[PDB]
């Protein structure tokens, strides 16, 4: 929130010129237990909480959900056909909030 009387001009986060600057991982495959609630940080980013198209994009993020260091053995990647299913929930809550 902005009003810090410390500068000029003190900008907020919640500007949608600002960029989000979230993380955009996907759920771990055995912490998927508690990553399960990353759903959760919809709230704490309002900015993309509007995001119609990530659903229509998520298709093609469905590779890029996983590390990329960690996608070149396909290992992980693969692995997240389970979580995936967790994963999209994210997704889901954004549309409706």
């Amino acid at each position: 929130m902005a009003g810090a009387s410390d500068r000029t001009g003190v900008r907020r986060p919640r500007k949608a010129k600002k960029d989000p600057n979230a993380p955009k991982r996907a759920l771990s495959s055995y912490m998927f237990f508690a990553k399960e609630k990353r759903v959760e940080i919809i709230a704490e980013n309002p900015e993309i909480a509007k995001d119609v198209a990530a659903i229509g994009k998520m298709i093609g993020a469905a590779w890029n959900a996983l590390s990329d260091e960690e996608k070149k053995p396909y290992e992980r990647m693969s692995d997240e056909d389970r979580v995936r299913y967790e994963r999209e929930k994210a997704e889901y809550a954004q549309r409706k909030v």
